[PDB]
């Protein structure tokens, strides 16, 4: 070889348009999952009983500029992305700009973070080995079963202390979570359907998918 020059992270950074769009619709969720009762309910178990007045909702940040994480190189133990990482095609396809679909929302008292699944195009063009993740593009068939947008999914809520990438985690558990038949807590609503892992976790899915123009980026750096 010649030198370490290979990508570390990759990721599509959302059009200004979309995140404003999609901003807009995770506020007026958070308004309406306060005041319907099902939440309500179950506060004390999403906040433990130990604030002050349910200020957890407003005390998480969402910063403008928001990114979607996509595939990380890792390094080795990755041979999918890693394979892909090797493709020129993926490398020149960065300044390229394609359209995610938004399947369900994620609410962590840690993190906050948004389900997101491609096109089959972008999963024909999503590595295998990554695939390992809960829920990949390429599990759709499998997705039927179980919740998808764990793989690429936004970050829109971060504490003071964690990392995003702890945010992606907890996507891919969740959806399997729901698949290993816990299904603790269901609601089924007008728009979408609810539910809640037996710890926590509580996500809506999306009954309308939200489309939404992104370009792809790249990252090679330590």
């Amino acid at each position: 070889g010649s030198h370490m020059e290979l990508p570390l992270f990759f990721g599509w950074f959302l059009l200004p348009e979309e995140e404003e769009r999609i901003k807009c619709a995770t506020m007026d969720f958070l308004k309406t999952l306060d005041t319907l009762e099902a939440f309500k309910e179950h506060i004390s178990e999403f906040t433990g009983e130990a604030e002050k007045e349910v200020d957890l909702e407003q005390y998480f940040q969402n910063p403008l500029q928001l990114h979607c994480t996509t595939k990380f190189c890792d390094y080795g133990k990755a041979e999918g992305a890693k394979e892909y990482a090797e493709l020129q095609v993926v490398k020149e396809s960065l300044t390229k700009s394609y359209e995610l679909s938004v399947t369900a929302l994620i609410v962590t008292p840690r993190t906050f973070g948004a389900r997101v699944a491609l096109t089959e195009a972008q999963v024909k063009l999503w590595p295998e080995g990554a695939d390992k993740e809960g829920v990949a593009p390429a599990l759709l068939p499998s997705v039927e079963a179980l919740p998808a947008g764990s793989r690429a999914h936004v970050t829109l809520g971060c504490s003071a202390g964690v990392e995003t990438v702890q945010t992606g985690l907890d996507l891919l558990e969740i959806l399997a979570l729901q698949k290993e038949g816990k299904e603790g807590t269901q609601v089924e609503m007008d728009l979408g359907t609810l539910t809640y892992l037996s710890e926590g976790r509580w996500f809506l899915a999306l009954r309308e998918p939200i489309n939404a123009d992104t370009t792809f980026t790249s990252f090679s750096e330590d």
